[PDB]
RNA sequence: GUUCGCGAAAUUUUACUUCGUGGACAUUUGGUCAAUUUGAAACAAUACAGAAUCAGCAGUUCCCCUGCAUAAGGAUGAACCGUCAAAGAGAUUUGUUUU
């Protein structure tokens, strides 16, 4: 969870997004206290480091910044999200929910494989891409 | 209250109509193509998932064979033997077989 920084105000996201051209922008939308904020904080924690090449993870907290949550309808303790050229990524992971992200994910490799597939998906401007994961059972 | 099935009646055995009877008798979600159009905001155009394959040499790493170099190291053979050159001056001797 230390490993991780966080963003303090909606121009820390913003910028955040606007600086990073060449790698994934992957914002964490969630609060310290809430039980599934926690696991992928420590999910995401482990995997920063493999990844900082093209990707890279932020944390952001709901109570901090309520300014997105309209925008992008943010509810349930958590959403992941993924920003390429301040251009929201899109996947359908089965879920129903082409946006965003929800669930815990279970396996480092897992994740790495939605960053990995979403990143090079990204990179050919494809607004929505195709997990090799359907978790629908989860949703 | 809806259908399927069996028994009884009114008529031409199956059929309609009614009585006695055995079941079956919920709705949704997990279902968005992406890319592009100078405006009070709609899904209307514009694409439309098409969103390179065989072969050759060389080069790094080790091994062997054969050359040439270099550093060291060895083995053996080779018939004949070492304390000047020129010019000038002085001193001593010099009848017949092989010319």
């Amino acid at each position: 969870s230390v490993l991780l920084p966080q963003l303090r105000t909606g121009w820390h996201v913003d910028q955040a997004i606007v600086t990073e051209t060449k790698r994934l922008v992957v914002i964490r939308f969630g609060r310290k206290n809430d039980r599934q904020c926690m696991i992928m904080d420590e999910l995401l924690s482990s995997i920063a480091e493999r990844v900082r090449n093209f990707a890279v993870i932020y944390l952001c907290d709901i109570d901090e910044v309520s300014d997105f949550d309209e925008m992008y309808e943010l509810t349930d303790p958590m959403t992941v999200m993924f920003f390429y050229h301040n251009k929201h990524m899109m996947c359908d992971f089965g879920t129903g929910n082409n946006n965003k992200l929800n669930f815990i994910v279970d396996d480092k490799q897992e994740m790495i494989d939605i960053l990995e597939t979403i990143f090079r998906g990204a990179r050919k401007n494809k607004g929505l891409v195709v997990s090799p994961y359907d978790y629908n059972h989860k949703r």
